[PDB]
């Protein structure tokens, strides 16, 4: 499964991806990702093709 992350800041837009056999893989990688491209944003998540957000 793969999942992807919608991370927008003040000025930017960038997008979080990585593929794994589950979510604990997809949120902890992502908060690697979030957390050091940012670090304030609204989590959220699209039930779908599994997603998440960070809206700042």
């Amino acid at each position: 499964t793969t999942y992807k992350l919608i991370l927008n800041l003040k000025q930017a837009k960038e997008e979080a991806i990585k593929e794994a056999v589950d979510a604990g893989t997809a949120e902890k990688y992502f908060k690697l990702i979030a957390n050091a491209k940012t670090v304030e944003g609204v989590w959220t998540y699209k039930d779908e093709i599994k997603t998440f957000t960070v809206t700042e």
